[PDB]
C-alpha cells in the first residue's frame, strides 16, 4: 500500500523515488523526512475542516477584481428544476431561500445547509457577495446565457472530504588549492574563480596559470583570496570558470563555503562542472548529474582546526530624501550612516539600504541584520523586490517570506510563475520559500494543482530535476487524493504525445482527410477513450473535460502539428463544451509569460473601473516542449476572415469591409452597436500591452476575433523589442471603430481615450512589471536575461517621466501610428 503510493509517485513526477535513496545524501534525506512531515500535519489538519472551509480549500470562489437576471436551479439528484428570476444584487442566501420554497410547494412540504455548484464544474457560489461579483454570473450576463446551479447539501460536500483523506577568529586570508580536471577540448587552459554574495564580488577575481590542452589537467596549486575568512558571509558563493585561450569557454560551477547546517566546508572535493553558453554567480550550486561525461574540477578547502556560522543570539549582540525615490559613492556612504533613520521613517526603502551595506566585512553586516531584526513588515510590493537575487541572505529572505503571507490566494496565484522561478536562485534544498509554497498548496487545491504543473513541466531541465523532484514528492505526501486526480492527467497527456507522434508520421505520407480518420480510430481505442476522458483540465481545474467528441476533434497541418481536442458534458449542458489544443515541439513558456502579464493589466485596469473585454485565455507547459492552450470557440482568425471568401454572409465589394460584414453576420440589428464596442474595447486593450511588452510582428495570421466582437492575440513569440518596437494601429481595425466610415472622430477619439486611460492606469503599477519581470530572469528565456531587458518595460512605462510627461510622449508614439496606418 505504501509500495503502491510510491510507486504512483514514482510515475506523477517522472522521475523515480529510488533516484533520492542512491544519491546517500544526508541534505535530501533531511530534506525529505522533515518536509513530509510537514505535508503530513497539513493533510491532518484538511481532513477535520468544517464543509464550508473544506469549500474554500478545494474549490476556492472566483470573484471580479438593480438589475434583473434568470437563473436555473435544481438538486443533486433530480433533474427538475426551477427558473427564477432574481437581483444581480441578491445574494446566494436569498436565491437559496428561493429555491427551497419552490422544492416545499412542489413536494408538498436552512438556506445556510448548502453551497450552488455551477453545472458540471469544480465550481461553487457562496459567501456574502452579490452575484454580479461571481466570475461565472457575471460572464453569464455578458454573453446572454441563463446561469445553471445545483442545489448541493452540507451532508454531500462532508462525503466529498471523506473520500479524499489519506566564526570571527579565522583572520587569514581565504584560498583553495586548485588540484585537477578531467575534460575536452583544442592553446592552453585557464580555470578562473570569484568570490561571490548575488552579483556582487566579495573580492577580485584571481587566475589561473596557464597550462597547456592535453589533459586530464594538472595544477596543484594555491589560489588565495583577498579577503579575511571570518569575513566570508553565511551566503558565500565561490565560483569557478574552466575556458581555453591562445576566448573560448568550456564550463563553469559553483558551490557554498558552508553547508546547509551551516558549517564551514573541508576539506577536498570534485566539482562536475555544466557546459558553457565566463563567471556564473547565478547559477544552480549543485554539480553536474551526468558524471560520466561532465569535465570534473577537484580543489580543496583547507581545515582551519569544527567552524560553523554564529547563532542570531551571538550576531544581535555584536538630501537623504532627495535621492531616496544607482547612488554615487557619497551618496552610498550617507544612507548607510542614516540606516537608523532609514529604519524609523523610511522603512520602504528597506531595498537600497541593503545593496549599501557592506557584505565582505563582517562587523556591517551584524549591523545591518540587527536592524532588519526590528524592521517593519513591508508591503507586498517591496517584498516581492527582496525576492531577487541581488538579496542573497537568508535573513533578507526569511523577512521578505514573512511580508509576503499577507497576500490573498488569488495574489499568490497571480505571481506563482515568478515565485516557482525563484526557486532556481535558492542555495539549499531546505528553505523557506519551499515551505511557504507547500504550505499554501496545501491550503488551495487550485495553488496545489498549478505548482504542481510549473515543477513537472522542467523535469527534464537536469539542473532542477532533483529540486523540483523532492517538491512534488512532498506535496503528494500532503495530498494523496489529488496525487491520483494528477496521474489521471499525467496519462491523458502521455497519450496525446502517442497520439500526436502517430500523426506527424501518418500526415507525410497520406492526405489530411486520411490521417484524420485515423486519428479518430486509434483515439475510438479503449485505451485512448478511457485515458482521454473525465479528467480535471491541466489548464483550469474547475473545467471538467469529460466525453471526448472524436469526432470534433482534428490537427492543423503544419509544423509541429498540433492537436484539437473537443469535449461535451450533458451535466453542464452549452458550458461543458470546450477545447483544448495540445502543441508537441514548441516551447510555451513565453506565451505564459506573456499571457499572465496580459490578465495582470485586465486585472489592474478592472480595478479602476475599466474592462477591455479581455481574453486571458489558458496556456499551460507540461513537459518538454509540451503543453497546452484552451480553444476559445466561436473564434476566427483575421487572416482567414480577410480571405473574403464568395457564398458567405460577409462577402465584400472592397476587402477593407469584410471584417465589418463578419460582425454584421454574427450580430445582427441592434446586436452590432455592441460588438463594434466590444472590438474598440479589446483592441485598445492588444494595442497597449503589445505595445508595453514590446511585441511586434503582429498580424493578421497571429491576431483573432470571437463572435461577440472581442479581438485577442496569439502565438507572440518575441516580446521586450528584440525581434525599440513602435505602436500599432492597423487601418483594418481602424475602419471597424470607425463604424465603417471614412470619418468619424467621435468614435476614433472615444478609442484614443480608451487607450490613454489603460496606459495610464499601468504606469501606476509599474514597478510591480518591474519587480516580476526581475524574478523571472530566473527562468533562463533567451529574450529575458540581462538588463537591456528591463530597461524595456522603463522606456515603455516612462517611468522616469510625470504622468503629464509620459502621457505626451504616448500620445506622439499614437499619432504616429495614425500615419503608419495607410
Ligand atoms: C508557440 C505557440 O504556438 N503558441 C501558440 N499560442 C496559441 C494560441 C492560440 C491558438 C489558437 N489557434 N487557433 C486557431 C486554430 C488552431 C488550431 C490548432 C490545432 C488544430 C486546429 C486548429 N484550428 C484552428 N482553427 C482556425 C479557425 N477555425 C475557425 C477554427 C480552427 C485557435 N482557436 C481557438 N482558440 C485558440 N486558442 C486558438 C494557437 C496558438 S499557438
Amino acid at each position: 500500500v505504501k509500495k503502491l503510493i510510491n510507486s504512483q509517485i514514482s510515475l506523477l513526477i517522472g522521475k523515480g523515488l529510488h533516484e533520492f535513496d542512491s544519491l546517500r545524501d544526508p541534505e535530501v534525506n533531511d530534506f525529505r523526512t522533515k518536509m513530509r512531515q510537514f505535508c503530513e500535519e497539513a493533510a491532518a489538519h484538511r481532513q477535520q475542516l468544517g464543509w464550508v472551509e473544506w469549500l474554500q480549500y478545494s474549490f476556492p470562489l472566483q470573484l471580479e477584481p438593480n438589475r434583473a437576471l434568470l437563473v436555473n436551479v435544481k438538486f443533486e439528484g433530480s433533474e427538475e428544476s426551477f427558473t427564477f428570476q432574481v437581483s444581480t444584487k441578491d445574494m446566494p442566501l436569498a436565491l437559496m431561500a428561493c429555491a427551497l420554497r419552490k422544492k416545499a410547494t412542489v413536494f408538498r412540504q436552512q438556506p445556510e445547509e448548502y453551497a450552488l455548484q455551477v453545472n458540471g464544474r469544480h465550481e461553487y457560489l457562496y459567501g456574502n457577495y452579490p452575484l454580479c461579483h461571481f466570475q461565472y454570473i457575471c460572464s453569464c450576463l455578458h454573453s446572454g446565457l441563463t446561469p445553471h446551479l445545483t442545489m448541493v447539501h452540507s451532508s454531500s460536500i462532508l462525503a466529498m472530504r471523506d473520500e479524499q483523506s489519506n566564526l570571527w577568529s579565522l583572520e587569514q586570508p581565504f584560498s583553495i588549492e586548485l588540484i585537477e580536471g578531467r575534460k575536452v577540448n583544442a592553446m592552453k587552459l585557464v580555470v578562473q574563480a570569484g568570490l561571490f554574495h548575488g552579483n556582487e564580488m566579495l573580492c577580485k577575481t584571481v587566475s589561473s596559470s596557464e597550462v597547456n590542452v592535453c589533459s586530464e589537467p594538472v595544477w596543484k596549486q594555491r589560489l588565495e583570496f583577498d579577503i579575511s575568512v571570518c569575513d566570508l558571509p553565511r551566503m558565500a558563493r565561490l565560483c569557478f570558470a574552466l575556458y581555453a585561450v591562445v576566448d573560448c569557454p568550456i564550463a563553469w560551477a559553483n558551490l557554498m563555503l558552508f553547508d546547509y547546517k551551516d558549517q564551514l566546508k573541508t576539506g577536498e572535493r570534485c566539482l562536475y562542472m555544466w557546459p558553457s553558453v565566463l563567471l556564473n554567480p547565478a547559477g544552480t550550486v549543485r554539480g553536474n548529474p551526468n558524471t560520466e561525461s561532465a569535465a570534473a574540477l577537484v580543489i580543496y578547502l583547507p581545515e582551519v582546526a569544527p567552524v560553523y556560522f554564529p547563532a542570531l543570539e551571538k550576531i544581535l549582540e555584536l538630501l537623504r530624501e532627495i535621492l531616496e525615490r544607482e547612488l554615487y559613492e557619497h551618496e552610498k556612504d550617507l544612507v548607510w550612516k542614516m540606516r537608523h533613520e532609514v529604519q524609523e521613517h523610511f522603512p520602504e526603502a528597506l531595498a537600497r539600504l541593503l545593496l549599501v551595506t557592506k557584505w565582505n566585512k563582517h562587523e556591517d553586516v551584524a549591523q545591518m541584520l540587527y536592524l532588519l531584526c526590528s524592521w517593519p513588515e513591508l508591503p507586498v510590493l517591496s517584498a516581492l523586490e527582496l525576492l531577487d537575487f541581488s538579496f542573497p541572505d537568508c535573513y533578507v529572505g526569511s523577512f521578505a517570506i514573512k511580508s509576503l503571507r499577507k497576500l490573498t490566494d488569488d495574489e499568490l496565484f497571480q505571481y506563482l510563475l515568478q515565485l516557482v522561478q525563484v526557486l532556481k536562485y535558492e542555495s539549499y534544498l531546505d528553505c523557506e520559500l519551499t515551505k511557504f509554497l507547500l504550505g499554501r498548496a496545501l491550503a488551495n487545491r487550485k495553488i496545489g494543482h498549478f505548482l504542481f504543473w510549473h515543477l513537472r513541466s522542467e523535469m527534464h531541465v537536469p539542473s532542477v530535476a532533483l529540486r523540483f523532484g523532492l517538491i512534488m514528492e512532498a506535496y503528494c505526501r500532503g495530498s494523496t487524493h489529488h496525487m491520483k486526480v494528477l496521474m489521471k492527467q499525467g496519462e491523458a497527456l502521455s497519450k496525446l504525445k502517442a497520439l500526436n507522434d502517430f500523426v506527424k508520421v501518418s500526415s507525410q505520407k497520406t492526405t489530411k482527410p486520411q490521417t484524420k480518420e485515423m486519428m479518430h480510430m486509434c483515439m475510438r481505442q479503449e485505451t485512448y477513450m478511457e485515458a482521454l476522458s473525465h479528467l480535471q483540465s491541466p489548464l483550469d481545474p474547475s473545467t471538467l473535460l469529460e466525453e471526448v467528441c472524436v469526432e470534433q476533434c482534428t490537427f492543423m497541418d503544419s509544423k509541429m502539428k498540433p492537436l484539437w481536442i473537443m469535449y461535451s458534458s450533458e451535466e453542464a449542458g452549452s458550458a461543458g463544451n470546450v477545447g483544448i489544443i495540445f502543441k508537441n515541439g514548441d516551447d510555451l513558456r513565453q506565451d505564459m509569460l506573456t499571457l499572465q502579464m496580459i490578465q495582470l493589466m485586465d486585472v489592474l485596469w478592472k480595478q479602476e473601473g475599466l474592462d477591455l473585454r479581455m481574453t486571458p485565455y489558458g496556456c499551460l507547459p507540461t513537459g518538454d516542449r509540451t503543453g497546452l492552450i484552451e480553444v476559445v470557440l466561436h473564434s476566427d482568425t483575421i487572416a482567414n476572415i480577410q480571405l473574403n471568401k464568395s457564398n458567405m454572409a460577409a462577402t465584400a465589394a472592397f476587402n477593407k469591409d469584410a471584417l465589418l460584414n463578419w460582425l454584421k453576420s454574427k450580430n445582427p440589428g441592434e446586436a452590432l452597436d455592441r460588438a463594434i464596442e466590444e472590438f474598440t474595447l479589446s483592441c485598445a486593450g492588444y494595442c497597449v500591452a503589445t505595445y508595453v511588452l514590446g511585441i511586434g510582428d503582429r498580424h493578421s495570421d497571429n491576431i483573432m476575433i470571437r463572435e461577440s466582437g472581442q479581438l485577442f492575440h496569439i502565438d507572440f513569440g518575441h516580446f521586450l523589442g528584440n525581434f525599440r518596437v513602435p505602436f500599432i494601429l492597423t487601418y483594418d481595425f481602424v475602419h471597424v471603430i470607425q463604424q465603417g466610415k471614412t470619418n468619424n472622430s467621435e468614435k476614433f477619439e472615444r478609442f484614443r481615450g480608451y487607450c490613454e486611460r489603460a496606459y495610464t492606469i499601468l504606469r501606476r503599477h509599474g514597478l510591480l512589471f518591474l519587480h516580476l519581470f526581475a524574478l523571472m530572469r530566473a527562468a533562463g528565456l533567451p529574450e529575458l536575461s540581462c538588463s537591456k531587458d528591463i530597461q524595456y518595460l522603463k522606456d515603455s512605462l516612462a517611468l522616469g517621466k510625470t504622468e503629464e510627461e509620459a502621457l505626451k510622449h504616448f500620445r506622439v508614439k499614437f499619432n504616429e501610428a495614425l500615419r503608419e496606418s495607410w
